[PDB]
C-alpha cells in the first residue's frame, strides 16, 4: 500500500535530471512541436505520483478489472503551452500539480538520436514516456533537454507532471514580489540529430579591444577525433575547427561591422560537422569596464534602462512574440537602449528579438531575497539554472550583462553562495559582465556590500521618496558613496492606479508617481558614477503581495497599465529625460 | 529588512496556544457572534504575518505616510462563517492564507472575562486584536478558545489569518482521501462570563448495570473551595458537589429513561456555582462491550450503519442545520440506527441533533494514513484535538465511540503514537468504547492488527468486490478470523456516477454497485462476531484523488448523489437488509 | 469512392428489424442498463451510414494511417435517454442524425441470450455492436428488441446511430400538430434470458359478464412441447398450461376484486416454464359496450377525460417518472376518471402509474393526418407499431381503448388502410375497445364517417366556438346525429396563453377560452349518446405550428401552463362540471 503509506514518495523521482550538461544546441535545427490539445487532471495531491497513472495497469494478474483514479483519454483538453492560470478562473490561484497527456507517431527516417525539449515549466516537471519514466527538471524558466531515443516507439503516450508547488529552499523561495504562474509554458518539442551531434556552439568577438578577433567554440555528444567547418560567406569566413575528445576551438582574424542597439548588425554563421548542421544569427560587440565607464566596442555608454517583467494579462507568464515585439518597442519609445529583464530568464526569442530590434540586456536568475544560502542542494539548483541561462544565450550580442541575483542580505553564507555564482558566470563566459541588484546599506546609507568585490558593475535599488519616503535621503545617500565601479541604479519608483489622481503627497497616485520620477532623476543625472538606471517599472504585473483598493492584487509601480494600453504621466517624465540624453548623443 | 529576509517568520507566532485546556463549557451560556461580513483579502505569500499588517503603521517616526499593502476597510467583504472554497470559483482550488479583519464595540456592564470562540478554522488560524497578537490554534476540525480580557477596548479591530496549506506532519497528512475545505467555516463567538467560572461540566450514567446512578463533574476557572448545586427537576434531583482545588464529582440516585435511538429521551440539567450558571440537555444510557457483544442499556445491539463526510455542494464544510437534519433523516429513511461520521470532528450540532433525532454516532480524529507517527508535536497535535472532541462532545448520549484514526499502516512507531491515543480516550472518558479503522493484514487475508488490542470493538475496512476484485476473498476473510471482541465493519462500497449504467461487471455503474452490496451483504449478515457495518458512504463527496470522468473530482461510493436528490439502487439494497434486520426486532 | 456516390446508402441497412415478432415479455425481469453517458457527434450528412465510422478502419492494407472524420473515445459526452432537443439550444430545432457509442464488458455466468432493448428511438435507429451491423428500428413511440448474442465479446463497443428526420411517408407523416423530439429518449437495456424462454405473457379477466374467469395465454421462444405454472397467490390460483408449439393458453376460475379507478385493485401473478420465470402486477376489469352504453364491470359509465402530450419544458418527450405521476394527479384534480394520451404511444410506465394510482387510458398510434394510405409499407409500418403497442400493454387493466388513428379524410384508400388497422386490434386484443378520432362531415355538420362501422366507440373532434366559429353549429351537429354506439368527444377547446385576458369574444385569452368551455359543455352535457369527453388537453406542450405573439411556438389550449404550475380559468370549469358528476355518483 505504497500509494498510501509511503511519506517520501517523491525521492524515486529524483534522477534522469535534465541539466545543462543535457542540452544541445537549437541554432538552425528543425524541430516537431508537441503543442497543442492534452488531456489533462488537476492533481491536488500528486495522486498520479503516489499510484504511478502512466503505467496503466487496468487490470490485476488474475484477470479481474481494478477501480482506476483517472481517464486518459477521457480527461478534458488544455492548449499547451500555457500558464495555466490563465486558462480559466479556478486555476488563477492553483499552484499545485496538473498532469497532461497526448499521443504522438513516431518513424525514423535515418539513424537518429531524438530530444523531448520541454521550453520552460514552473516549477517541478516529471516526464514519462510509454510507461516509464524518464526523468524531471528542476527550476521554472530553462528549458529541459531529455534524451528519449531509447524510449520510442511507432505508436507514443507521454505524460509530464508538473508542480506549481512553492518552497522555502527553491530558487525562488516561497516568497517573492511577483505572480506564481505554473505549468508547461513554453514549446514543447521533439529534436531529432545525428547519432554524433554538435552539442554546443559558441561565437563572439574576442573581448582585446582591437574589434579584429572572433572566437569559436564547438563541443560534440561524443568524443571523437574530427573536424569541425565554421562560414560566415558575409565575412569571408572558412575556417577549420580542429576537435580533440569531442572539442575545439579557434581564433581567426575578421572585421565585423560592431553591433549596436542603434546599428544592430547580425551575421548568418553556419558549422557543420559529420553529417550534423547548426546556424546561428549573430553580433559582434565588446562589453568591458574600465575603472567607473561601462565601455560598448570601446567607447563609454550611459544605459537608458527599463525594468520588465514577463507578464500579460491573457497569457501570464507565456508571452508571444507580439507582446516581446510590444515590449521592445514601447521601451524604444521611452527612448531606452537597454532593458532589465527581471528576475528570472524570460523565453529566449526576448533577446533575440533584442538583437535584431536593437536593445542591450540585462539577465538574471531568481536568487531572490532569502535563498537558503547554507543548503548544498539549493545551491546545485541556483548554479544549474545560472549556467542554463548562459548556456542559452552565449551567442546573444544584445545581451551584456549576467545578474546572479537581487536583494539578498549582506551574510557570510550569501556572500560564499553569490560569490561563488560570479565566479561561475565569469568562469562559463569571458566576453560579459557580471552584475546582481544590492539593497542599500541602511545603517550607512551607503552603496556598500561585500558582494560587490566580485561584480563588474553595481546594480543599487532604491525607492527614496517611496519605501524610503523622505527624498533628502538620495543625495546623501550618493553623498556617501564613492564606488570605484560603475554603478546602475537597477530600481527605484513608485505605484500608481492607472487613471487614479491626487496629490503629490498621496502615495499611490499618478502624481504622486510623477513627482518621485522627477525627484529621482533631478538627483541621480548628476552622480558621475551612475552609468545607468533601469526604474521599476515598464508596465503593471501581477503580485500577490500587493493587496489594497488602489493596488488590486497588481505591482503599480509601471510606466504602463497591465495591458500596455495607457502610459502614465511618470512615462513622459522619464521619456523627456532619456530623449534629452539621445539629443546630446 | 525582516519582511523579505526572515526564514522562519512563523516561530514568532507559536505562542498563545488554545487549546483543550482552554476551552470553557458552553451549556446555557449567551453568546455574542461575530458572525456577518468580514472584509478580507487573498494572502498567498502570508504578506501579512511578515509585514505585521495588523500593527496599522501608516506612517514613519517623522510623519511621513509608508506605502502599504492593504486597506482594511476598502478590501471586498466575505460572510463569515463559510469555507471559502464554495465562496467563489476562484477559490475552489485555493489553499493558502486569507486574511479577515471587522471591528465590534465592547461595553462591560459588570466586571467579567471575555473568550473569544473560532468553532473551527482549517488548518491555522492567528488571532489579532487592537494590533496585538492574542494566539493561534491548530487543527481544523475543533474549537477554539482565547481569554481576551486584557485586550478589549471600548472600539475594537480584530483580525484573523487562517492558512489551508496542507503539510505532511500535520493532523491529516497532506494526503486524504478527501476535500480540503479552508477557512473559519463554524461560528465565531465573544462570550463574557464571571471571573470565576464553571470551565467544565461532565455528566453521565454511571455504567454499573444498574441504570439508576448518575455521575456528575464540575470544574472551575480557579483552584478554590466551593460548592456547585446540580440541578434535574424532570427527576427530582437536587445534589450539591463539594468543590476542591476548583474540581469535585459526585454520584447520586436517579431513574431516568434510557436513550436509545428508537426513544431519544433527553432532560434539561441546571448546574450553579457562585454567580455562574450552566446548563445542557442530555440522554442516560450505557454503552459497553462483553465479549463479542456490543450493549446499549444491557441489551445486544447490531449497528445497522453508514459513514459520512460534512459535506455539501454549496457550503463545502460548513453545512447548515437543515443539511445535518437532512442527513440524519435519510440516514433513518434507509434503516439506521448508526452513523460513522468521518474522518474529522463534524460541527458538534450534528450529535445534539443525534441526541434529540435518535441516531447513534462514532466520531473520530484525521490521524489518516501516513502521518508521521515518529514525531513528538505532531503527537501533541493529535491528542489535542483527540481531547478538544472528548471534552466538546462529553455529554452526548448519541455518541458511542471515540476513534483514533483510520487505515495506518502496522509498524512500532504506529503502534505507539496509536495506542497511546486510545490510552488517552480512555482516560479522559471511562463511559464510552474507543475503536479505529483498521486495514486488512494482506499476508494473511486476516482480521489482524497490533493496535486491536488496545480497542474494544474493531474497526475493519474491506473492498472486496472493489479494491480487492475477487469476491472470494471475503468469506476467506471471515474464515481466516476469529476475533474475541466485537466487528463493525467500517467501510465496504464502490464507485457509481449517478445515473450511469452497464454490466455488473463494469466497475463504476449503479448496476456494480449494487452487485457489490448484494454479495457483501450475503457473507457479512452470517458472521457472528461483526456486530455492525458503516458502508461508505452516505453520499458523494469531493476528492481531489478522484479523475476519471466518471469520477470528476468526486468520491462516486455514495448510495446517494452529491445533493442528496437521487438514491442510487445500491440505496435500496442496504435498506432491504436494514428493514429486515428491524422486522426482527 | 462509395461514401460519396452511392445514392441509396440506406438499402442496406434495410434488415435485421426489431418488430413486434422480435419483443421478449419484460415483467419480472432483472436488466442491466446503458443509461448513461455516450460520446456523440451531430451526423448532420448521415456520414457514419455512408462512411461506415463502426468499422474503425483506421489504416489500409500496407499499415498507412488514413484520415479520419471521427473520434469516439474524444467527442463530447451526453447523458442518453434523453430527447436531444431539451439538452442543448442547439438542439432545439435540429432534427437530422446524431450518432453516440460507448463500451461495455460482457460475461456470462451460464449460457443465455442477450437482448438489446431500445425503449423508445424517434424515428429510426440503427444498432451496430463490435463493428458489425445488428438492425434497425423504425417508429418513434415503441420498444425495440435485437438478440445480439452472437454479437457480444468481453470488451464490447456500441454504436447507435438515430435520425429524427421526418418524411411524408412515415407515421406519423412530416406535418404533425406536436413538436418532433428526436433520438434515444426511453431506457437503453441489456436482458439476460434462458435459451428456451417465455416470450409473451397475457392474462386478462374474461368478458364473459360473470367477472369469475381469468384467461392467461403464454408463447415461448422455441416451437416445443412444455407446461408452464401460473400463480396468484393472493386469490389461491395455482395452475399448469399446456404448451405445443411453443404456444398454449388456460381459463381458470378466480374472484378477483374489480380493477376501478376509484378502487384500482392489483395482483402479483408469476410465471416459471422450464428454467425461466416472468411476472407481472395486474387488474382484472371488464370492458364491453352495450348500445350505446360503456360497461366497466357491469355497470354504465360516463368518461371525464382530458387529453394529454407526452411534453415537458425541461425533458422533451422524455418525460420523468415524477411528471406522470403529476400528470395523473392533475387529472385526478381536475376530476378526471379517464386520460386520452395522444397520438402515439407513451413510455409504458404512464400505464403502470394509471394501474396503481387509478386512471383509464385510451392509447393511440401516430396514423395522424395525410397518410400515405396508399402505400403498402407504410401500412406495414403501421401495423407493427400498433401491434408492438398492444403487446407491449396488453396486462394494463388501465388502458381499455386502442385508437388506431386521428383526424384522417374519409376516402376510400384510408378506409382500407383504417379498416384493417381496426381488425388487427380486435384479433390481437379480444378484451379492449377499439376506436378512432374522426372529424366532423362537414357537408352534413353531421356525425357520419365510413370508419364508425368498425369502431367499437366513436371518436369524434370538434371544435366549435373556436374552429368553427358559431357556436350554433354544436347544438345542431348533435341534432344531426343519431349514432348507434356510444360516442367520446375526444378533443374540443381553444387557445389561452397564460395570464392573457380580454373579452369573451378576444380568442385567444383566458376569458374567451373560458367561454367556449362553458358553451361546449352546456350543450355536450344532455346529449344521451355522449358518454365521455376528452377535451384538448391537459397543459400546453410545444408545436411548431403556432407561431403567434399568443402562442410561442406552443400549443396554448392546455387548461395549465406548460410547465404545469398555473390553471387558467377554464380549469375551474370543467373541473366544476366533473365534480357535479362525482357528486350524482
Ligand atoms: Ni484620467
Ligand atoms: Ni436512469
Ligand atoms: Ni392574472
Amino acid at each position: 500500500m505504497s500509494d498510501i503509506h509511503l511519506e517520501d514518495y517523491t525521492e524515486q523521482y529524483e534522477t534522469g535530471f535534465a541539466t545543462v550538461d543535457t542540452m544541445i544546441f537549437e541554432g538552425g535545427r528543425r524541430e516537431e512541436l508537441l503543442n497543442g490539445g492534452w488531456h489533462y487532471a488537476v492533481d491536488q495531491y500528486d495522486t498520479c505520483l503516489r499510484q504511478k497513472w502512466y503505467k496503466e495497469r487496468y487490470r490485476d494478474e488474475k484477470g479481474f478489472t481494478v477501480p482506476i483514479d483517472y481517464s486518459f483519454d477521457e480527461w478534458p483538453v488544455m492548449q499547451l503551452p500555457c500558464s495555466w492560470n490563465t486558462i480559466d478562473p479556478m486555476y488563477l490561484l492553483y499552484e499545485g500539480s496538473m498532469v497532461f497527456t497526448r499521443k504522438f507517431s513516431y518513424i525514423a527516417e535515418r539513424e537518429e538520436t531524438v530530444f523531448l525539449k520541454v521550453g520552460a515549466a514552473n516549477y517541478l516537471c516529471r516526464v514519462f514516456l510509454n510507461g516509464k519514466y524518464v526523468g524531471m527538471h528542476r527550476g521554472g524558466s530553462t528549458p529541459a533537454f531529455w534524451n528519449i531515443t531509447e524510449y520510442l516507439k511507432a505508436e507514443n503516450r507521454i505524460v509530464l507532471a508538473v508542480d506549481g508547488t512553492r518552497r522555502p529552499e527553491q530558487v525562488p523561495t516561497e516568497n517573492t514580489d511577483w505572480f506564481n504562474y505554473c505549468g508547461v509554458y513554453r514549446d514543447i518539442a521533439l529534436i531529432r540529430v545525428p547519432k554524433c551531434h554538435i552539442k554546443t556552439f559558441k561565437i563572439a568577438l574576442v573581448p582585446d579591444g582591437t574589434f579584429g578577433h572572433v572566437m569559436a567554440k564547438v563541443t560534440l555528444s561524443e568524443k571523437i577525433t574530427a573536424k569541425a567547418e565554421l562560414v560566415i560567406e558575409e565575412l569571408g569566413v572558412s575556417r577549420k575547427i580542429q576537435l580533440e575528445n569531442g572539442a575545439g576551438e579557434v581564433v581567426f582574424d575578421a572585421k565585423p561591422e560592431l553591433w549596436t542597439p542603434e546599428k544592430p548588425k547580425l551575421y548568418d554563421v553556419k558549422v557543420t560537422c559529420g553529417t550534423d548542421t547548426v546556424s546561428d544569427r549573430v553580433g559582434f560587440r565588446e562589453i568591458r569596464v574600465n575603472g567607473r565607464d561601462i565601455l560598448l566596442n570601446g567607447e563609454p555608454v550611459f544605459l537608458r534602462g527599463i525594468s520588465c517583467h514577463e507578464d500579460s494579462v491573457e497569457n501570464g507568464k507565456g508571452l508571444t512574440r507580439e507582446e516581446r515585439i510590444e515590449n521592445i518597442r514601447i521601451a524604444k519609445e521611452l527612448g531606452c537602449n537597454f532593458m532589465r529583464l527581471a528576475h528570472y530568464p524570460h523565453n529566449e526569442e526576448m533577446a533575440k528579438l533584442a538583437d535584431e530590434l536593437g536593445l542591450l540586456l540585462w539577465e538574471e536568475i531568481p536568487v531572490y531575497w532569502a535563498i537558503r544560502f547554507e543548503r548544498e542542494k539549493t545551491y546545485e539548483d541556483a548554479q544549474n539554472q545560472l549556467r542554463e541561462l548562459i548556456n542559452r544565450d552565449w551567442n546573444r550580442a544584445s545581451v551584456i550583462i549576467w545578474s546572479v541575483g537581487n536583494e539578498n542580505a549582506d551574510t557570510d553564507e550569501r556572500l560564499k553562495f553569490m560569490s561563488v555564482l560570479a565566479e561561475c558566470a565569469h568562469r562559463e563566459d569571458e566576453t560579459r559582465m557580471v552584475s546582481a541588484a544590492c539593497l542599500v546599506n541602511a545603517a550607512k546609507n551607503k552603496i556598500e556590500d561585500r558582494l560587490m568585490e566580485y561584480l563588474d558593475i553595481i546594480g543599487i535599488n532604491e525607492y527614496c521618496g517611496w519605501y524610503t519616503p523622505d527624498f533628502a535621503m538620495l543625495p546623501a545617500l550618493m553623498e556617501n558613496s564613492q564606488p570605484d565601479k560603475p554603478v546602475i541604479v537597477t530600481e527605484f519608483g513608485a505605484d500608481a492606479l492607472p487613471h487614479h489622481h491626487g496629490t503629490i503627497s498621496d502615495k499611490g497616485t499618478e502624481e504622486c508617481q510623477a513627482d518621485v520620477y522627477e525627484k529621482q532623476i533631478a538627483t541621480l543625472r548628476n552622480i558621475d558614477y551612475i552609468k545607468g538606471m533601469t526604474p521599476w517599472i515598464l508596465y503593471d504585473f501581477r503580485c500577490p503581495r500587493r493587496t489594497s483598493l488602489i493596488q488590486k492584487y497588481y505591482n503599480r509601480k509601471g510606466l504602463l497599465s497591465e495591458d500596455k494600453k495607457y502610459r502614465k504621466p511618470a512615462f513622459y517624465v522619464l521619456q523627456k529625460f532619456y530623449e534629452e540624453l539621445k539629443r546630446k548623443e
